[PDB]
């Protein structure tokens, strides 16, 4: 059993060849049973077994950097550095992270599962080894293919070029047989390029490496693998469904209807899209910066772009939704999905950003879905807004049973309001899907004697003529929203009301702008007070204290 | 009389001999002198041009054929030949013609954004939209310079257009090297055709070039060369230099302080540090993205940076401000100058996001200088901030006689307190470059028995206890700043004091969210009602509304 005799990566140093091989084997039996348990990226690390071993075989972390690009592909990293005994925990709060992490290790650096940015920590990482006189440190990049075809990797590139300072940019290339990967040849860079690499072959990978290394500035090691190598498997009804059913629904009466996506097609429900329309179906890469600036150039064409990215990865293409899409007042919707904590994936996976960033945009319309039938509707009526940029933001999971509303008054749905008896004193507004939970919170204080007025205002922002109307027969709003408090939905609601001369106490019951490390959603939002229990008891204290002082 | 009189549109360009398309770029270059020299405007990109736009003219039939100039403020010549050479005596100005392409000027005019390495994001969509649609033989053109080359997003652009025919001309208009700022990476073997190099200034070598393209019948790199300037030899008190004074005495202690810009050097203030510092100065291109990460990684090899980039092109680093630095807690100073309203470069140069976008980033802290001696402070106060992202944000211009504080309160500069006799009626909380507009203000509403206390927070965020402290001594809160009020100043304000339980009235006196058409700084401000005039009438109604 040689996986638990290694303590660290010096204990792969005298091991044979025939050694190693029975090393990947044991490798691929853990991960195959540890990742079927937690869940996690069990095909993209089976993918870098040998690549990993060769790597640890080669290079002395942490005094040689190993930086892996967006960092999922990080497992046999981390059991060859002390943590193989972890693995039960993968994924869960309190246990391994399902990325690099500081705390964990010395041999981990980048935290961040944001794509394609490991060449530029490691363009810095040399620039500071030279400044502080630091003899013989290896920056050592793992970037995928998919990574590969971001901006960030063509920045860094060129700077990486201009120095003679040594990173090795090893590519790990699962698009092609020795699939996602760069169109565009990097081979003829201006910077030397070694392979293709089986990467398969562990001692082929070996010797690249330590050609890379003895060449003493920057080198790019091409290095082909197999996504789930060693395991063919690899190799109720959500929100994303919902969205994929009405997107091709309206599309196939609206010829104008195109769809994009940044590398996620399956995930972000487009895959069935491009299956009725595949004309109209665009998958840029890892590159949501492109997505919506080539989103703003098919609305210059005449078209009404659909860009579907995941609520944390939006952050990337920010000044593209500003100066590309909205300075020109273009029709261009975008769908977020996993909008609010995802909780698993740790801190750079949370789409707690998106209210409080696209509140910037001048002019921006944004929706937040309560439930199945709203995300149909508000696509149609963000589809129907032909002078600038919409949005709409749900959750990951199962998407929310269908509540109807009392009635409509002025855009915003009246989802419940004060027995008789009670009188109108809280307003409750709801962002998206945090409905049920403000249902529940009413009914609580309706058992306290307190009348609540829950609305889900449907388009969060701007703020709607319907919240400002309702808020002035209330005595205190809260706001209750799966996102950021900064900037966020509570704190729009707060100014517009300031600005129309209301200044009903206005409360913002969101995320703390905090980075929170993994959980599940349930438990990321109990922790927070996120829960009806908890809310309830804090509008009761801001009831009671009214006019208190 | 001359030529350049007689052209109503690139059509007029048809039938000129060689002999008169020389002496048509010698009157376009007399032209740009006379209407651009020593006025501001682009003039060294545009007479890098002519001849490239001439045969750009020539070769292409706009707009069936869209010409989509990156950054865009080398289309000057481009305006002149369609039918705008009219119109210069008012480039610039309020009401005039616009210094950068402009859809609402001309059917010839695709992008209005001065955000550069876009275009051939643009041309990608463009093209997939000509095929979608049924329209024959529109071949977009994408004009590129070298510096715009290094943004991430051409490459993002180019490993797209490369996985198609759809005919995108890539021109990379490159004055970075002779017949730099330009990319160190090639771009002659990425699996493009790649025609070139060709001088630029060869105007019927440059058609060559363009016409080989035109008929490849799939996406083709054209490489010209161009001399910045070319035909001009000139061509060929700031807050800034407060800031590169103060960062330069502060690195001479502190050895662990590195600067980066993307592409601006000299406008940042930073080509003084580099000449005291050479080892400590990386300018990485035009690459917000990179300059941010790749400062995250200095940081974790034990460095402080310093990333000195304008307010308006921070925008393109807010995941890595978030996720690379602000999620590792690492030490990296930002320093955004031209915050605020910039004017005369229109909608997207002005700095009026930068305290909205910063405000999402847990932990942030961010000062806002309101003279000299203040920007002197805030810089040494981030520059000791060991444990997170640091920003800093300040106006173009000059910067005026240092204001005096009367105290300062839990990090808080008191500027102004009520005249003894009056009460505390309102507190105004003075941003930055507002500072001398909030005294002015307060001195207009002491005349009519107004008490105010005005405050400099200097680090506006997180809002700080002093702040808190003082809110609860007067009826209402103003907070005056220079930033879109959506998440700014204002609004951080008034969410701090409602989580405090304070519901004292907050008022956000800042630029609306909107974009603004060119015109002066002060022209903008006075537009907006942002005079000091103004802002005390509106608080004199408020006050009126409170009583007391
Ligand atoms: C179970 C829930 C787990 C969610 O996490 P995910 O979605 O699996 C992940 C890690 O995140 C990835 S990996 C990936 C392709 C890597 O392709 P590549 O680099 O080739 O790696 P490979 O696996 O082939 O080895 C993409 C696109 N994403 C999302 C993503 C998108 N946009 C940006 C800027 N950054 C991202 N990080
Ligand atoms: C006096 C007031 C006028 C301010 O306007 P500026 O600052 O001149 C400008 C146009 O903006 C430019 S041009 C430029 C280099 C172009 O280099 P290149 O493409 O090679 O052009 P060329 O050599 O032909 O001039 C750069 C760096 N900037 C600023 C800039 C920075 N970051 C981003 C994302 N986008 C920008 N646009
Ligand atoms: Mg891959
Ligand atoms: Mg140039």
């Amino acid at each position: 059993g040689m996986l638990q005799q290694i303590r660290g990566p010096a204990d792969l140093q005298h091991l044979s060849q025939a050694q190693l091989r029975e090393l990947a084997a044991e490798i691929r039996e853990f991960l195959i049973h540890k990742v079927a348990a937690t869940g996690g990226h069990l095909g993209p690390n089976l993918g870098v077994v040998e690549l990993t071993l060769a790597l640890h075989r080669v290079f002395d972390s942490p005094h040689d950097p190993i930086i892996f690009d967006t960092g999922h592909q990080a497992y046999v990293h981390k059991m060859l550095t002390g943590r193989s005994q972890d693995f039960a925990t993968l994924r869960k709060k309190g246990g391994l992270s399902g990325y690099p992490s500081r705390a964990e290790s010395e041999h981990d650096w980048v935290e961040s599962s944001h794509a394609s940015a490991a060449l530029s920590y490691a363009d810095g990482l040399a620039k500071a080894f030279e400044l502080t006189g630091h003899r013989n440190r290896h920056v050592v990049a793992v970037v995928g293919d998919g990574a590969l075809t971001g901006g960030m990797c063509w920045e860094a590139l060129n700077n990486i070029a201009a120095s003679r300072r040594p990173v090795i940019i090893v590519v790990n290339d699962n698009g092609r047989s020795y699939g996602g990967g760069p169109q565009l040849l990097f081979t003829d860079l201006g910077l030397k390029y070694v392979g293709p690499v089986d990467g398969h072959d562990e001692r082929a990978v070996e010797v690249a490496l330590r050609s890379a290394r003895r060449f003493g500035a920057p080198v790019i090691v091409h290095v082909v693998t197999r996504k789930g190598m060693g395991y063919p498997p690899a190799e109720g009804p959500g929100w994303t469904a919902t969205f994929s059913d009405a997107l091709i629904g309206y599309a196939q009466k609206r010829r104008d209807i195109v769809a994009i996506t940044a590398a996620m097609p399956g995930p972000t429900g487009l895959t069935a899209f491009g299956q009725r329309f595949p004309d109209r179906l665009f998958d840029v890469g890892i590159a949501e910066q492109h997505a919506m600036t080539s989103a703003a150039g098919l609305a210059m064409g005449g078209l009404h772009p659909v860009v579907a990215i995941y609520s944390t990865f939006l952050n990337r293409a920010f000044d593209q939704i500003m100066m590309d899409v909205a300075l020109h007042k273009l029709p261009v919707t975008m769908v977020l999905d996993r909008a609010g904590i995802t909780g698993s994936d740790g801190a750079s996976h949370n789409g707690m950003w998106d209210l409080s960033m696209l509140g910037i945009v001048p002019g921006i319309r944004v929706a937040a879905p309560r439930d199945a039938t709203r995300l149909r509707e508000e696509l149609g009526e963000a589809l129907d807004v032909d002078d600038g940029p919409t949005a709409l933001r749900f959750p990951k999971g199962d998407v929310g049973e269908d509540i109807s509303a009392l009635e409509r008054r002025g855009g915003v749905d009246v989802l419940a309001a004060p027995a008789d008896g009670l009188n109108h004193d809280v307003l409750l507004v709801a962002i998206g899907a945090f409905a049920p939970m403000a249902l529940a919170v009413a009914k609580r204080l309706h058992n306290q004697g307190i009348g609540v007025t829950v609305i889900d205002p449907r388009w969060v922002l701007p703020v709607s003529d319907g919240v400002r109307e309702l808020a002035v027969q209330h005595k205190l709003l809260v706001t209750l929203e799966d996102n950021g408090v900064n900037g966020g939905a509570g704190s729009a609601v707060s100014a517009a009301l300031r600005r129309a001369e209301i200044d009903v106490p206005c409360r913002d019951v969101g995320l703390p702008q905090e980075f929170y490390e993994h959980a599940s959603r349930s438990e990321v939002l109990a922790d927070l007070g996120l829960t009806d229990q908890d809310v309830a008891r804090r509008i009761t204290g801001w009831v009671a204290a009214l006019g208190t002082g």
